[PDB]
């Protein structure tokens, strides 16, 4: 309990030091990013918060708040919240303190999230449609059954428990220059600032928020918790509409700066974490790095010791896909080509023969009658632009190609999933499916072996890292006759 | 050195106990899988080997072998290998012992893998084309410069160092029933068996190999290290042609059984690790779980305490994509529909209006003239088959749909990347790109807002979890005129 007002600097310190976090939570490693740090020119360190048993930090504050309630036998009474990632923190906590918790969530949440909570401990009650709706209940039941509302953020105790991290940080590397903090409701940044600010003033504390969830920046600018019209939903755990409150706006008087960023950045930040530390972030968990990356360049900060927080790690395996897909876009990984090859009766072979070694990502074609049936080709590069530059020229010895891959947002994002369709007039073709161990030039072989005496009307191929069914081809190494195939009919045939 | 023969049971034990592994390596957590264990009905535990500083286990054996060489001042002399995941182990080791190491790799390896090694420590020499070619050199240089060849597996010392794990295992949970071990060259299984077999005989030790890299099963069957014609390349670290040797075939006289499995399984096993432990495997690192899963059912093993090894974790972020993509196939996640909607002048709206709440993954269409332009629709499900069963019937109140999603390997794997093409005859259309915050029914809104008075000729949409550019539409919320767009021309236009 002991905080529900306007704690003063020190009071927070005290609360921080006195908070029983470790009974449930753990000090989290603070490791350095070797690739990135070396890339940019500073020491970059990450606060491995995903290593708590609830994979995020929330555990701290719920534990602190909840564990210092019981001084009032009001556990006997009870507790309740409404959520997805913090409902976890409470769950985990309720169980440890043997205090019954109730978690209210929307009605159509997701088995997965409902079981985690149920898992940790906690009883859920699925009641809502909207979130606000779930929370109206929670809050109801409070009042009626007397459960104790447990804030995801707006709370001195909750805040004090998060500072806990700061406390660790400073003891893990006191030669820190700047620290980057994610901003959802503001718990975490709030608890991190006060601390550091008390202990080591010279430490810079930058909040970092979602371009699309910029609760803070916005309230800042009005100097007023302000409701947001819309809130992005990538960075789930950061999707807050109106920042914290008092405690938050209040406390953000220790904040040194603020910075927003876009989903696309987050998606990179995720790539980064993974690649160096082999850590798996969750949008908001990567959010703060991204910011850094941003700040680094902005201010041309070279030479410092900076650290950010791997806030959490609750993400769907399949969510991973999207990410990649997005970074790929931002990267210069492949070549995307509109290569027109003259033939119909002859082959693609010749054309291939000069990409025999190079890695084929896509090679999609559909009969079309224009003396020159065009081909959507994709080639996995290494040397980026320079290597493409080759392919290109090289290919300049015959058919004429077009470099649809550079900035062709259209190809890169839609058309490379659209090449096909229908021919023109009915066709006496046959459909077949082929599969073959992927290698660096397996295709060729396939093609070579396939022969050159075919009136191939259709070709489809996506490859290393995205599909195991290898090829679908239509004429006029493993085979399956897929002729009158339903899909084909309805969309390709015609 | 002390092992280059036919170590006898105990000798291994000794070597195991005497091996200096911890100077470089760490005891690895052995945690239980709560979801899965509860799913299947046994206690399933994973040997978190990805937690070594080289993210795999290799560190053990290279360290053991290498650290007990120096008793011969032949470090002064030197060491060399040829690789990707084990070249790492040696690197890391060479540096710690301050013994110069040289790593030979093919000529066109991959910056990434070359830098890791360089990272850890070690000097690489990129010389090859083929792998065998890189190793011919390594072996050369030995002979000439006197470097000491360090086996990835064929070696009593190397083997003894891997047993180290076993040693841990048994001390981490002695109530184990069965243990599953991945099989590349056979180091790890070899070192794991001997141990356990010495210490606790009643422990079952199943190797688990790649359907496509079944080195062992094969040699077993002939009773003869046998060269494999082909070797899969998913499970990189398990891609061995002819099992170990003596040490391996020899030692596999302590093995209780063996079992293979397919890439597709591995891809699930990867999903699993991630979802419960939030660990990120690498094909071979998941290989062994998959096996389990297999064995579990085979033998209807209920009630046991079984554990497997998270062998390693070196994987490309982008590699992740493929995986998902594969599990999705094996799952029953979405609905794939050939829904024919009658209109041309009117709309898709009406059709939509009854999926307004349900989640849209794809909604792709191209003008075609048939009184009824057909639509490739995709819908994210929850209740699996049952829920689809609905959509279906529900949709039975109007246009007639076809359920191309069930077992339609064709749609699920090729066509859902092929719907489009060209129309029939030239078209006086205009292309536009739209983007809009994704939600549960944002589309609708888009559509509704888009209006109903449009002679829309083209539509393309892939969604939550795979693309941020939302829509591409062609007529006769953010907009961009993308009309004479190059890609479009060449492949859609026509
Ligand atoms: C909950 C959470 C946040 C931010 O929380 P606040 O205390 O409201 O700022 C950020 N990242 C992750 C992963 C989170 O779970
Ligand atoms: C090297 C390795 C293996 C198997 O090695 P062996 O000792 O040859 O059996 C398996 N999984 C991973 C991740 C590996 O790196």
């Amino acid at each position: 309990q002991p905080l529900s007002g306007a704690p003063e600097g020190a009071e927070y310190l005290r609360a921080v030091l006195r908070a029983p976090v470790y009974e449930a939570a753990q000090v989290t490693p603070l490791q350095k990013m070797e690739k990135l740090s070396s890339r940019l020119d500073n020491v970059i360190l990450v606060k491995r918060e995903d290593r708590q048993p609830v994979h995020s930090f929330k555990l701290r504050g719920a534990y602190a708040m909840m564990a210092g309630l019981t001084e009032e036998q009001k556990a006997h009474g009870v507790i309740t919240a409404s959520a997805g990632n913090h409902a976890q923190g409470v769950a985990f906590s309720s169980a440890r303190l043997g205090v019954k918790a109730l978690i209210v969530m929307p009605t159509a949440t997701a088995d997965i999230k409902v079981d985690a909570v149920r898992g940790f401990g906690g009883e859920v009650l699925l009641h809502g449609a909207n979130f606000d709706e779930a929370k109206a209940k929670a809050i109801e039941l409070s009042q009626q059954q007397g459960f104790t509302w447990v804030p995801p953020f707006d709370h001195p105790m909750v805040i004090a428990g998060q500072g806990t991290l700061a406390l660790e940080l400073l003891q893990q590397d006191a030669h820190l220059d700047r620290v980057f903090v994610p901003v959802g409701g503001g718990g975490l940044a709030a608890g991190v600032a006060v601390l550091i600010k008390q202990l080591m003033p010279q430490i810079k504390v930058i909040a970092v928020e979602a371009e699309d969830s910029a609760c803070l920046k916005a309230a800042l600018d009005a100097g007023h918790p302000v409701d947001l019209p819309r809130v992005g939903l990538f960075a789930e755990g950061v999707a807050v509409k109106r920042i914290g409150d008092e405690t938050f706006r209040l406390c953000q008087e220790y904040l040194d700066d603020i910075i927003t960023v876009d989903s696309d950045a987050i998606c990179a930040a995720m790539k980064d974490l993974f690649e160096d530390v082999r850590a798996v972030a969750e949008p908001s968990g990567a959010l703060a790095l991204a910011g850094m990356k941003k700040y680094i360049a902005l201010h041309n900060i070279r030479g410092e010791r900076l650290a950010h927080i791997l806030s959490g790690a609750n993400v769907n395996f399949h969510g991973l896909r999207y990410v990649s897909e997005r970074c790929e876009l931002g990267e210069q990984r492949e070549a995307l080509l509109a290569v027109t090859i003259p033939e119909e009766k002859g082959s693609f072979l010749k054309f291939c023969q000069l990409l025999g070694g190079r890695s084929v990502t896509e090679f999609n074609y559909r009969f079309a009658d224009a003396k020159n049936a065009c081909i959507f080709v994709g080639v996995r590069l290494s040397r980026g632009l320079e290597e493409r530059k080759e392919i290109l020229q090289m290919l300049n010895d015959g058919g004429y190609s077009v470099v649809d891959l550079s900035d062709d947002e259209m190809a890169k994002l839609h058309v490379r999933y659209m090449v096909g369709g229908r021919p023109s007039h009915p066709l006496q073709e046959r459909l077949y499916s082929f599969e073959f161990p992927e290698s660096p030039g397996a295709l060729l072989r396939f093609l070579n072996t396939l022969g050159t005496y075919w009136n191939i009307s259709l070709f489809h191929y996506r490859s290393h890292g995205t599909d195991y069914g290898r090829v679908l081809a239509a004429f006029e190494y493993d085979c399956h006759d897929e002729t009158n195939n339903p899909a084909f009919r309805f969309f390709l045939a015609g």
